[PDB]
């Protein structure tokens, strides 16, 4: 009886990603657990399509966010549009999208939403490498306390401080339609490197007032502090001599987040929903890093404040269902960049009474239209669609007296297609418009190269989803056409020189009760995700026909999940082939580790849990392990001052807890 979905994205409900005309897939918290995922990027790593490198270069800490979507740069997570309940997670969404802070935690998530496309008109920047969203944690019908921890070790580390992780939830909503909960995630510890001492602290507060069925008010309050030692690079002398190792005792992150957001819904009946969401978030980024015969301090202030307006009404046009979508987004983003320095030889770290060489500032005001129609005729679900931006961005040099802006148009016309073959399977297929920006530190290139275009992609998709229940299944096929990034893939970059890359590949996974083959298997099931991931250079110059810098060609998980009772035993593995560290693909490793072949690696991983008694106070306790046979393998920072070889997380034991009342 035509019901206006509205917004897709939201709390990524199963039927919404199943219905899905594009490559999108979910993990929701009850999984979280299995792997002994602690971290986004452990749980972003099980998602075909995704690769989460493990903490490195400017990333070498757990405050920053690093990962890339079918073999765009994984280097602090900058080529995807990334979200929490689809508000920016970057301090500097359009020009400095890179995530060398990402105030989340997945200890206050209930899913972790990659919608690779289909996602391109409503949402951006960094559209390219789709859409990366946090849901946060729903707040209890009626009141609830939840809490856990899980506490790690690495054994055959000289690393002896665990790290600890713990999330707490505590909410409910009053017989008035007034409902909130506080959402708590935190760290402390170390991993299995020397030099990695860290804690985070996320606490929120989520809000919602539905006084009646019409009008719904929600909010959303964070407060994200964390700082950490970070570990770093080792040259190939020093890892074989000890790899737990840090030579890099004065690199320190630390950064703080507040973020207010308000929004509004307005929804008179099933067919017709109003949307405005206002937010802003405040940023605090710095650190100490270690720079040649210096050590650097970096405060970096951003400031964030957005309003978007959206309205959604559903009609029908004869025979055929139109859902119109309208959209339209004004943000301001503001920054402020500043470097002190000291000479290493001396003793103390540089501090606001040091000299700095570095005094910037920056900023951007974007506007963002958008409009699209689902358009229902038969089977076919068809929804072609166009976002527009406009965007004007400065930096202001206090130190040089330069005054830099840019002024520039993103059109991204597209149609993706949804055809129902079965209550239980779909197709689809699809082609979107995506884009880069002009990040801040590209604006003076821009300028003087004379070209000023946003970085522009254009996507196509085709697949099928399966879930007939016994079996769940998806297999899809990808190509993205990457033009004029104003990162150069060649050796060397010029100020005329534009980055072009390819991207195709299959994504694929599955899930299978083998209960439905014999009892002797019953509550057995078995998994699997893979995707096989071709990105190559395309750009004309020094590199032409090599392969983009970490991008495994082939990565996976495969497990299996047995149920008995109140138990629970999972077997799991990762496995990816090799990758190089640089546009030059070169093979040989060099003496600083920074670059050269990373060889692939096949990992194990297994945990036994129990349920007590799910009632009473829904006890849940586990033991488990992370690579179980300690296969050595490593990744590698090759342009960041921390560069060098950084281990892979050894055999590590975990213990969970969680408690529900
Ligand atoms: C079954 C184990 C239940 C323990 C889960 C406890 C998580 C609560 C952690 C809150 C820690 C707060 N803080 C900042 C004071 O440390
Ligand atoms: C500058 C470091 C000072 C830390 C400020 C971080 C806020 C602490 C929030 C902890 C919330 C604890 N809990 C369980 C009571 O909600
Ligand atoms: C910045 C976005 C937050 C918007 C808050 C504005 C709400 C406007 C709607 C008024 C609601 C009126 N009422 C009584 C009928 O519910
Ligand atoms: C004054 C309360 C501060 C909380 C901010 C709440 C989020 C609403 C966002 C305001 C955006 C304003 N505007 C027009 C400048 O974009
Ligand atoms: C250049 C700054 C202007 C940005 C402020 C834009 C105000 C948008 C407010 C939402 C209006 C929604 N609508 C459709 C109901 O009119
Ligand atoms: C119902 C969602 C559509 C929102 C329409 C809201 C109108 C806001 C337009 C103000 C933008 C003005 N301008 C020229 C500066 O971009
Ligand atoms: C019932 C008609 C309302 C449908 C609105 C359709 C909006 C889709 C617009 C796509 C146009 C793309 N472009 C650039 C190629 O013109
Ligand atoms: C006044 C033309 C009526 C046609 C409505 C169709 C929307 C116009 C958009 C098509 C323009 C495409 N483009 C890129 C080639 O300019
Ligand atoms: C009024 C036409 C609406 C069609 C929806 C737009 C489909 C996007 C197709 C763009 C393909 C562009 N090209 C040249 C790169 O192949
Ligand atoms: C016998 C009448 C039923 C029509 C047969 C249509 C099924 C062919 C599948 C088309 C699905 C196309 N695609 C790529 C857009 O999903
Ligand atoms: C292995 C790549 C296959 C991906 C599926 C995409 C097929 C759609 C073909 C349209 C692509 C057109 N072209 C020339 C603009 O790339
Ligand atoms: C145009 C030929 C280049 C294709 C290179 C072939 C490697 C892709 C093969 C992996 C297929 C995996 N599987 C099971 C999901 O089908
Ligand atoms: C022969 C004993 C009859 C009991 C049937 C139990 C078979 C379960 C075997 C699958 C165990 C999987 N794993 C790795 C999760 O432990
Ligand atoms: C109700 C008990 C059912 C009896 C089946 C017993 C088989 C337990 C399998 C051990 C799985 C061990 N692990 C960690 C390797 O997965
Ligand atoms: C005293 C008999 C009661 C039978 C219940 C079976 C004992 C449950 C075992 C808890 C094991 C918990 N875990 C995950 C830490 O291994
Ligand atoms: C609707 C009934 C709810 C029962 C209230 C039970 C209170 C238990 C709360 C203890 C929370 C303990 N802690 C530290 C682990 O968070
Ligand atoms: C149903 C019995 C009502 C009593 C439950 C209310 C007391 C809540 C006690 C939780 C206190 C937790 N702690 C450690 C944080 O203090």
């Amino acid at each position: 009886a035509l019901t206006v979905v509205g917004d897709w994205l939201g709390d990524a409900r199963e039927n919404d990603v199943f219905e899905h005309a594009g490559a999108r897939d979910v993990i929701r918290r009850e999984d979280f657990a299995k792997t002994g995922a602690t971290t986004m990027r452990e749980v972003l790593n099980r998602i075909p399509g995704v690769s989460a490198p493990e903490n490195n270069g400017t990333g070498s800490h757990d405050l920053a966010m690093n990962f890339g979507i079918r073999g765009l740069n994984p280097r602090l997570a900058s080529r995807s549009t990334v979200l929490m309940d689809g508000i920016p997670v970057p301090f500097a969404p359009y020009g400095q999208p890179q995530l060398s802070l990402a105030p989340v935690s997945l200890g206050n998530m209930d899913a972790i939403d990659v919608v690779r496309g289909g996602g391109a008109v409503r949402y951006g920047p960094q559209s390219v490498g789709g859409v990366v969203n946090f849901v946060t944690r729903a707040i209890p019908q009626d009141f609830g306390i939840e809490a856990g921890v899980e506490g790690q070790l690495s054994p055959t580390s000289s690393q002896n401080n665990p790290k600890e992780t713990h999330n707490l939830m505590v909410g409910g909503t009053a017989d008035n339609g007034f409902g909130t909960a506080l959402l708590y995630s935190g760290t402390r510890g170390s991993d299995w490197r020397e030099h990695s001492a860290t804690r985070i602290d996320d606490l929120m507060l989520k809000s919602k007032y539905a006084p009646d069925e019409v009008h719904t008010f929600n909010s959303l309050l964070q407060y994200y502090d964390g700082e950490a030692d970070m570990p770093g690079g080792l040259s190939r002398a020093d890892y074989d001599a000890d790899r737990w190792q840090s030579t890099r005792p004065y690199d320190r992150f630390w950064g703080r987040r507040k973020l207010a957001s308000l929004g509004y819904q307005f929804q008179p009946d099933s067919q017709h929903k109003f949307n405005i969401q206002g937010f802003y978030t405040q940023t605090l980024r710095s650190g100490y890093l270690e720079q040649g015969k210096r050590i650097t301090l970096s405060p970096r202030n951003y400031w964030v404040r957005g309003i978007e307006p959206r309205y959604s009404q559903i009609f029908m046009i004869g025979p055929s269902a139109h859902e119109v979508g309208v959209g339209y987004r004004y943000l301001n983003e503001s920054t402020h960049e500043m470097r002190y320095y000291t000479a290493t030889s001396s003793g103390q770290l540089p501090s606001g009474s040091s000299p700095y060489d570095r005094d910037t500032r920056s900023g951007t005001e974007a506007h963002a239209w958008y409009l699209d129609d689902k358009i229902d005729i038969g089977n076919w679900t068809i929804t072609p669609g166009m976002r527009f931006e406009h965007i004007e961005s400065y930096q202001n040099n206090a130190i040089t007296g330069t005054h830099e802006e840019v002024s520039y148009n993103a059109p991204l016309p597209a149609l993706n297609v949804l055809y129902h073959l079965t209550d239980s399977w779909n197709l689809y297929a699809n082609t979107e418009g995506s884009f880069g920006t002009v990040q801040y530190s590209q604006i003076g290139k821009a300028v003087q190269s004379g070209n000023v275009e946003p970085e522009k992609a254009r996507t196509w998709e085709l697949g099928t989803r399966y879930d007939d229940g016994a079996l769940t299944a998806e297999m899809g096929l990808f190509l993205i056409n990457f033009n004029n990034q104003y990162d150069s893939n060649q050796t060397n970059d010029t100020v005329t020189a534009r980055g072009k890359t390819r991207h195709t590949g299959l994504e694929t996974q599955a899930r299978y009760d083998l209960g439905t083959l014999t009892p002797t298997l019953d509550n057995v099931s078995i998994y699997a995700s893979y995707a096989y991931v071709n990105a190559e250079i395309r750009e004309k110059g020094d590199t032409y026909g090599n392969l983009v810098p970490f991008s495994p060609k082939h990565k996976g998980t495969l497990g299996v999940d047995y149920k008995p009772g109140n138990w629970t035993f999972n077997l799991n593995s990762d496995f990816q082939s090799s990758q190089f560290a640089d546009n030059a693909n070169t093979v040989k490793e060099s003496a600083d580790g920074s670059t050269g072949r990373i060889p692939g690696f096949m990992l194990w991983g297994a945990r036994v849990a129990y349920d007590f008694g799910p009632q009473m106070a829904d006890l849940n306790l586990a033991f488990g392990v992370k690579n179980i046979f300690d296969q050595d393998y490593f990744i590698r920072s090759y342009d960041d001052n921390n560069k060098g070889i950084y281990a892979g997380q050894p055999r590590t034991l975990y213990m969970q807890g969680s408690l529900k009342f």
